[PDB]
């Protein structure tokens, strides 16, 4: 069923990228950018530079540790899901 | 991409069941029971009765309104993803 497939992909996608550099269960700035470019390309705006990307990183990383953990990653995904829920995305 | 479709599917699955009866943007008892049974079957335990089910309902229904809105449904989904993000589910 797509929903369990969907939940599984959501979890899977986190590790596919988190365990490449450093802490294997957190996404560093480099790991987060590849995940967004490769997996959520439909959502990217027109600014692809590191400065623009850094602003976003700062938004997700609640506990301020220059990394995005799984908890933080789900929050982000839910925020995306809710945004897509409105009449007009944004 | 997998993650994008996954998000799409998380959002649209909600509305495929919530709009069946009454408030079209919230799941009642029947709509939620249908959503779990048809979309998350791998996650079903042994008991299918009303009392075991309403136990789950009341946990999902944070705002006490006897129904599951989209926000509560996202929290539900986040929780499942975290459980799955363990060595032993549960
Ligand atoms: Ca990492
Ligand atoms: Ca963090
Ligand atoms: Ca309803
Ligand atoms: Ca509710």
């Amino acid at each position: 069923c797509p929903l369990e497939k969907a939940l599984d992909v959501m979890v899977s996608t986190f590790h596919k990228y988190s365990g490449k550099e450093g802490d294997k269960f957190k996404l560093n700035k480099s790991e987060l950018k590849e995940l967004l470019t490769r997996e959520l390309p439909s959502f990217l705006g027109k600014r692809t530079d590191e400065a623009a990307f850094q602003k976003l990183m700062s938004n997700l990383d609640s506990n301020r540790d220059n990394e995005v953990d799984f908890q933080e990653y789900c929050v982000f995904l839910s925020c995306i899901a809710m945004m897509c829920n409105e009449f007009f995305e944004g």
